[PDB]
């Protein structure tokens, strides 16, 4: 009866380990790069890219005609 | 007694429970997130893009002056 | 007790595989990038996104003006 006793109490400090373990990596992972993240900066990278690109030959023209 | 100790084997069967379906999510989680990688790609073409605004910004500042 | 020692045990059983679990997972989560170490990047392409903005419209403007 004290050997039952004894491994529900193994059981509940092991529980209660891997509980404080799970919230731990929890936090870890919320502080990693997300791929949607990663592909948001790219995309913005692509925008800007494209923009530059346009803000460019606009100048162009405008300096000639200003002259 | 032998209730009592049910009654908690009861809960410890449920937060184990709990505690794996814990785990799939957080792998889950974990195959989203973006391997560690060398910048140098993507960084490339921020400082590309930063002389190609700092050159924008003088020619524009010309063209300001000219016009007005 | 025999069946409730035989639950306890089946448990011991689960809660040590979710052990060596964690521990696993643990691991992939330092093959992943560190948000923080983006920081940089990200602010750097929304300085630029902004100033794109601001040169985009005194362009327009000024072409206006000259056309």
């Amino acid at each position: 009866m004290k050997q039952l006793e004894d491994k529900v109490e193994e059981l509940l400090s092991k529980v209660y380990h891997l509980e404080n373990e799970v919230a731990r990596l929890k936090k870890l992972i919320a502080n990693k790069e997300d791929k949607a993240d990663m592909k948001q900066l790219e995309d913005k990278v692509e925008e800007l890219l494209s923009k530059v690109y346009h803000l460019e030959n606009e100048v162009a023209r405008l300096k000639k005609l200003v002259g």
